[PDB]
Parts: C-alpha cells; sequence; structure tokens
C-alpha cells in the first residue's frame, strides 16, 4: 500500500534571501545577501508505513528528495524566488506517493514579494488623483521623519505620485570626508559606526534602525526580517508596481564625499557601491544624485573646486552606463536622477546639456531662495517670478529654468521644484508701501522643528487665523504671511503658486513638479500639484 500520511513539524516557516543580523550594527554586517534562502522543513510519520522516498514540495514541484529512513526526517534545501509558497511533504513508494497537508512558508526578498501590499488610505485633506498626464509628481521622504515627525510610509500618500525619492543615502567617510555632518550632534558618530570596516566612498545606511528595524504598520512582527522604511517601502511597491522609488545620495549634509569624486579611483568604487546597493534592495529604481553642490556653496564651507563640473558629467555618465548594465541584467528599467540648485551662478558651473544625455529627470530645487540666513535682503523663497517691487530679482524659478534652457536642456527633463514648508524671519521692521519684504529682519522665525521653517501644515493650521495678514503676490506667484505686532514674515507655497507652477510646466512642456519634503504637507501641496499637471481625479 501507499506510505502513511506524513505530518508537517511545527517549526519555523519564514527565511530571507537576504539576511538580516539583528545583532549588528555596522552595514557590512547588517545585511548578507544570499544567491537563495536555506529552508528547511521536519516531519513525523504517525500512521503507516514511512514509504522509501520523501519529497519536499513547494507549490507541487519537488524542491528536495530524499530517502525515508524512519519515522521523522528533515530536510534542508535552497529556495531562490521570493514569495509565498504551498509547502508539502510527501512519502512515496512503489504503491503510490502520499502527500501532508500544505504548509505555507515565506521566502523573503527585497522586492517584497513576501509582503502584503501596503494599501493604505488617504490622511488629512489628501485627495485620489490618477497618473495619467504624463508628467513627473514627484517628493522626498525623509529617513529621519519617522521619529518626531511621526511621518512614517503608510503615511505617503502614494497613489498620488510617480516618484518617491528616500533622503537620504550617506557615503562611508570619516575625517575630512563627512565633516558636514558633526554639525548634528552624534551624526557623525553614527555614520562611523554604520561605515565601520567599510571602504570610505562606498555608500551605506545612515540610520539602520529607521531604515530596517523599527516596527512600522505591517512590518511588526519579530521574524519579518525587512522593517522600517525600507520594509515599508518594500510592501508600498508590491501596492504601486508602477510608483518609481530612488534613493538619494546626498543632501544638505551627506554632499562632501561627492568633493573627492575628481579621484576616478574612488568614483569607480561609489559607483560600483551604487550597484551593490540596488543589488542589495531591489525595491528602488535607479538613484537620485543629490550633489549640494558641485563647485560648494553648500553645508561646507572648505569644499567646492572649479572641476566639480567635470566631475559631475562624468559620474551622470558612469552612472548610467553602470543602470544600463543593471538593467539588462535585470530586465527592468532603472532611472538616474539629480536635485540641482536653481540658482544661474550654479547651474553654469555644470553642462547639463551634455550631463542631460545620461539623467531621466532634472529635480530643479527652485526654493530655499531667500531665508533666515541673511536677515537683510528678504524675499519669496520659492516664487515663479520676480515681485513688482523689484523686477531683477535673480533666484527665481523661472530664471532657473531659463538658465538651463539657454545650455540646450531639453525641457522636457526638467521638473519644477515646490516647498511643501515656508521659511521665514521675525522682527521685520523698516518697510515702505504695506510691502514687508522691503525691511529688514531681526531673526529667524520660531520653527516647527528648527529655526527659519515652518511646515506647511503648520502654516495652513495657525497662521492663516487672528492677526496674520494673508497676500498672495500674483506677479511673483506666491503667498506670504505677515504678523504685524512681531514682524513675523513666512514665506512658502500655497495652493494657487503650485497652480501657476504646474500650468507653468504644461505651457512650457517641462517635465513635471516635484517637492519636499512630504511629511510637512497637510495635502493642499501634493492635491495641487496632481491638479494643476492634468492628472484626472478620483482612482486608476
Ligand atoms: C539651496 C537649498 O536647497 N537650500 C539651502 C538650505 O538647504 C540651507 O539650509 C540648510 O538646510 C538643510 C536642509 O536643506 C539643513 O540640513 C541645514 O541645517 C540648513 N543649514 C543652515 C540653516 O545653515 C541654507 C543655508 O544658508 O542655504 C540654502 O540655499
Amino acid at each position: 500500500a501507499a506510505p502513511g500520511k506524513p505530518t508537517i513539524a511545527w517549526g519555523n516557516t519564514k527565511f530571507a534571501i537576504v539576511e538580516v543580523d539583528q545583532a549588528a550594527t555596522a552595514y557590512n554586517n547588517l545585511v548578507k545577501v544570499k544567491n537563495a534562502a536555506d529552508v528547511s522543513v521536519s516531519w513525523n510519520l504517525w500512521n503507516g508505513d514511512t514509504g522509501t522516498t520523501a519529497k519536499v514540495l513547494l507549490n507541487g514541484k519537488e524542491a528536495w528528495s530524499g530517502p525515508s529512513t524512519g519515522s521523522s526526517g528533515t530536510a534542508n534545501f535552497k529556495v531562490n524566488k521570493g514569495g509565498r509558497y504551498q509547502m508539502q511533504v510527501a512519502l512515496c513508494n512503489a504503491d503510490g506517493c502520499t502527500a501532508s497537508d500544505a504548509t505555507e512558508i515565506v521566502v523573503a526578498d527585497t522586492d517584497g514579494s513576501h509582503l502584503a501590499p501596503l494599501k493604505e488610505p488617504l490622511l488629512e485633506k489628501n485627495k485620489p488623483y490618477k497618473q495619467n498626464s504624463g508628467k513627473v509628481v514627484g517628493s522626498y521622504f525623509v529617513e529621519w521623519g519617522v521619529y518626531g515627525r511621526n511621518f512614517t510610509v503608510d503615511k505617503i500618500p502614494a497613489q498620488n505620485l510617480t516618484h518617491l525619492l528616500y533622503g537620504f543615502i550617506p557615503i562611508c567617510g570619516g575625517n575630512g570626508i563627512n565633516d558636514s555632518l558633526k554639525e548634528i550632534e552624534g551624526s557623525f558618530q553614527a555614520l562611523q559606526r554604520s561605515c565601520q570596516g567599510r571602504e570610505d566612498f562606498k555608500v551605506s545606511i545612515h540610520d539602520p534602525f529607521a531604515a530596517l528595524q523599527k516596527a512600522q504598520k505591517g512590518v511588526t512582527a519579530w521574524d519579518d526580517p525587512y522593517k522600517g522604511n525600507f520594509g515599508q517601502l518594500m510592501a508600498l511597491k508590491q501596492a504601486h508596481p508602477d510608483l518609481k522609488i530612488l534613493p538619494s545620495i546626498g543632501g544638505w549634509t551627506l554632499s562632501d564625499p561627492f568633493f573627492f569624486m575628481g579621484d576616478k579611483v574612488k568614483r569607480d568604487r561609489f559607483v560600483g557601491s551604487v550597484k551593490e546597493f540596488l543589488q542589495t534592495w531591489k525595491f528602488f529604481d535607479g538613484v537620485d544624485i543629490a550633489w549640494e553642490f558641485p563647485g560648494g556653496k553648500g553645508a561646507n564651507p572648505n569644499l567646492g573646486s572649479p572641476q566639480d563640473g567635470e566631475t559631475y558629467v562624468l559620474l551622470m555618465k558612469e552612472l548610467r552606463a553602470m543602470l544600463d548594465q543593471l538593467s539588462v541584467e535585470t530586465g527592468r528599467k532603472y532611472e538616474l536622477t539629480s536635485a540641482i540648485s536653481a540658482g544661474k551662478d550654479m547651474i553654469d558651473k555644470v553642462a547639463y546639456n551634455v550631463a542631460q544625455n545620461s539623467m531621466d529627470h532634472i529635480f530643479l530645487m527652485s526654493y530655499d531662495f531667500y531665508g533666515a540666513a541673511d536677515l537683510k535682503n528678504l524675499g519669496h523663497q520659492t516664487a515663479l517670478n520676480a515681485p513688482a517691487w523689484k523686477p531683477d530679482t535673480a533666484y527665481t524659478t523661472v530664471n532657473g529654468v531659463n538658465a538651463l534652457l539657454a545650455q540646450g536642456v531639453k525641457p522636457g527633463k526638467i521638473v519644477v521644484g515646490t516647498a511643501m514648508y515656508g521659511r521665514g524671519w521675525t522682527g521685520v521692521n523698516g518697510y515702505q508701501n504695506n510691502i514687508p519684504f522691503t525691511g529688514t529682519a531681526t531673526g529667524p522665525v520660531k520653527g516647527t522643528w528648527e529655526n527659519g521653517i515652518v511646515d506647511y501644515r503648520q502654516i495652513a493650521g495657525q497662521f492663516m487665523s487672528g492677526e496674520w495678514q494673508y497676500t498672495y503676490d500674483a506677479t511673483a506667484e506666491a503667498p506670504y504671511v505677515f504678523k504685524p505686532s512681531t514682524g513675523d514674515l513666512i514665506t512658502f507655497d500655497d495652493a494657487r503658486s503650485v497652480q501657476a507652477k504646474g500650468k507653468y510646466v504644461l505651457d512650457k512642456q517641462l517635465g513635471g513638479l516635484f517637492s519636499a519634503m512630504i511629511d510637512a504637507d497637510n495635502g493642499d501641496i501634493l492635491n495641487s500639484m496632481n491638479a494643476s499637471l492634468g492628472n484626472s481625479a478620483g482612482v486608476q
């Protein structure tokens, strides 16, 4: 007669192709990429003949076979594709095969193939839009926003984006390489710990707890291998396979290492580490280069060289070549983008007419034009045009776009930036004709999280009532609020100024809109970005 029906033993059923060491702070030890997951199953036979061959089936297909030598057995085998499998043990002899009931096993991989889709309802004022304009709708999500700001990946209005950028991936390096980090308490030391045993100029993860280990919605079970931002982003990819999720390398305080990549030895090491990063973290769709900035004038006053423009073009070309090779190895399309200064002086340090041939999108940082770092020259921080009281204003969105177009950049490459926050001053005084910008300030406005910067959510929630004046400058296309008693003045984007940017993008056939940072919106800004670009309301 055929063998008795085996009973699968109680045991671990969760396995991982990319393993995460739960007691490691160094990135080199934190993650172990394998070619396949090591899977184990055991069984008992409580009634009958144990057969002569035992097999482990996954969805009916044999993954392991061996002699059946007793009433209990154990099988160890490899599974090289992530997902969920109906696993059975079968005992076979000449008279037949008898299969156990199925037990589901989970084989994790960093594409999120093991995860249920993270499809969360829209929050606050966010309304559903379909991505049918063909325009970029992008936003940056910051790794540290999960702490005080409490803004996690499940709160991203993901259906209302084409591009979600993750800020920020650091480049390893200690003294002289990441000195800008020393201005943030504990941050330099955190990077050195992540990069222990890891060569300078390879990428790493700045906050592995936030990125991979903090419990979050959908990834709370202790043996879920990927938690934190990355685990949730994997599940988000399962819900939105057309969403492009890009890691952004650099930003204000992690840009110092770019200034050394004129040395091709370092540049080659960096590019190879980016390829390895994308082979490790499969939910990412490319790379964003947020080098602030070629030529200097970023966080570090001691960095910046006339060579930087050439280094930038070489970097984009070599990144594109690496991504093209990754693309044909995987069958996937990979994107290369960059966040760049919107000032004409800065733009003309780089030959974007050449670099554009390597790049899918240029994220034009048409914001932070003015702020509390200068208390004497006040202006709109993210306006489309110059205001009427100073038509020669240098730093406007249009002047940045025009600088790119004058180089020969194709307009469809250019993604215009919107601000989900205000910048502002306190004690504004000595202004003429009821225009506070013509005065001077005594300090920064009190911020939501940092001096001089206010979340748009708080502008809308607190500074659009009481004594606060509200004015929409229709020449510049820029709103501002002013508290006369204290001289508090805040410049920001609102639904109308975003609408002007979106219409301007359509009229000039630019690439779309993007924002920083997604956590600071209440929905008004992203709603207007979508509507003004012609995205249809509703869900597709
Ligand atoms: C061009 C641009 O994006 N804006 C610059 C600001 O980033 C910069 O302020 C700095 O902003 C960073 C985040 O973007 C912060 O991490 C950093 O603490 C902050 N540093 C400051 C306020 O000194 C300012 C600095 O003058 O320049 C803008 O142009």
